[PDB]
């Protein structure tokens, strides 16, 4: 499982600030000298023996890929106690909480480019036979560069396939779903989806075959993608070769994300 990964001296790694939590131990922001921020996700003493073999898995997954969208991990201390799990850290955060701070500054075609870097590492991910399980905003960091990188914080309704929350059937295919939530989070500057509707009523929603409206000022073109991530038969909908494939075309084709979709509006304003 430490295959793919580099182990990192302890005296090389300094911690900081207490940014969340893992499983068993504390999540850091620290500093990597081999100095670079990171993230650092701790295994604390009286850890179970599932603790220790799903945070050295973690680690030993993490290692293996290697994509532009897809977290990075810089190394790993399993040689010492605790052990860490460290990766890159990004100022600008979480893309959930980055959008709602954000509201209304970027530009749509960078809101495209941001989904097409989500979908490329997810292509990656489901080609390498990885399915995520949780993919939503809230699991999507952004860098300087506004270059999202699809990651897992640990923990969802409102983001999962009807499939995964009926029997558990969790695919490629149930992550394209949540994809197409993702979509209408970016969209929407990070709007909650489906509002205040409970789980219950989401699923029953779903169920009784509506959707999610447009966001405004969405292009055409992308609700309609979205629109096909939830089709209810896991088989009709894209894979993530053709979800790239599509949002490729349309940035490359700008003039493409013009054509807006009509916008249901919630309130009448009478004016002259
Ligand atoms: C340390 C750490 C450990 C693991 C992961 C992770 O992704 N594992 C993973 C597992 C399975 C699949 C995938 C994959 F790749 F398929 F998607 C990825 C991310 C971070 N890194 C990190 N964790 C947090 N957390 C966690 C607790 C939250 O409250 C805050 N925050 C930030 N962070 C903040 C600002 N810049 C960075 N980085």
């Amino acid at each position: 499982v430490l295959k793919f990964t580099t182990e990192i001296h302890p005296s090389c790694v300094t911690r900081q600030k207490v940014i969340g939590a893992g499983e068993f131990g504390e999540v850091y922001k620290g500093m990597l000298k081999t100095e670079v921020p990171v993230a650092i996700k701790t295994l604390k003493a009286g850890y179970t023996e599932k603790q220790r073999v799903d945070f050295l898995g973690e680690a030993g997954i993490m290692g293996q890929f290697s994509h532009h969208n897809i977290i990075r991990l810089e190394g790993v201390i399993s040689k010492y106690k605790p052990m860490m799990i460290i990766t890159e850290y990004m100022e600008n955060g979480a893309l959930d909480k980055f959008l709602r701070e954000k509201d209304g500054e970027f530009s749509v075609l960078q809101l495209v480019g941001m989904l097409r870097g989500i979908a490329a590492g997810m292509k990656y991910l489901a080609n390498m036979n990885y399915v995520h399980r949780d993919l939503a905003a809230r699991n999507i960091l952004v860098n300087s560069n506004l270059v999202c990188k699809v990651s897992d914080f640990g923990l969802p309704i409102r983001w999962t396939a009807p499939e995964a929350i009926s029997y558990r059937k969790f695919t490629s295919a149930s992550d394209v779903w949540s994809f197409g939530i993702v979509m209408w989070e970016v969209m929407t500057y990070g709007e909650r989806p489906y509002w205040e509707l409970s789980n219950h009523e989401v699923m029953k929603a779903i169920n009784d075959g509506f959707r999610l409206p447009t966001p405004m000022d969405c292009p055409s073109a992308i609700y309609q993608l979205m629109m096909q991530c939830w089709q209810q038969e896991r088989a009709r909908r894209p894979k993530f070769a053709d979800i790239v494939s599509i949002l490729d075309k349309l940035i490359r084709a700008p003039d493409s994300l013009k054509t807006l979709a009509d916008f249901d509006p919630r309130v009448s304003i009478r004016l002259p």
